[PDB]
């Protein structure tokens, strides 16, 4: 049916292990890795087979992934803090770079058969 609402052709990645980021902060690092269960463990992205560059994928991947999760709690459940949003963008970023390096070489077969 729907992925989340009306993505635009975007999909859902595999359920990965959430990478630790460093934020230059004693607090935010801890708040992240201690609360990390709260944050997403998959990312929402569009077909990289189209995309001419990983960078553009990473922006939309980050932006979109949070936008699903964020909209579908922030105005549909609980208003996430802007620090939650910011940390989440970063987790998603380091997830996205690995999702790409699978997706990219994946789709070239999975979407070509």
């Amino acid at each position: 049916g729907s992925v989340v609402g009306g993505l635009g052709g975007y999909m859902l990645g595999s359920a990965m292990s959430r990478p630790l980021i460093h934020f230059g902060n004693d607090y935010e690092d801890r708040y992240y890795r201690e609360n990390m269960y709260r944050y997403p463990n998959q990312v929402y992205y569009r077909p990289v087979s189209e995309y001419s560059n990983q960078k553009n994928f990473v922006h939309d991947c980050v932006n979109i992934t949070v936008k699903q999760h964020t909209v579908t709690t922030t105005t549909k459940g609980e208003n996430f803090t802007e620090t939650d949003v910011k940390i989440m963008e970063r987790v998603v970023e380091q997830m996205c770079i690995t999702q790409y390096q699978k997706e990219y070489e994946a789709f070239q077969q999975r979407g070509a058969s």
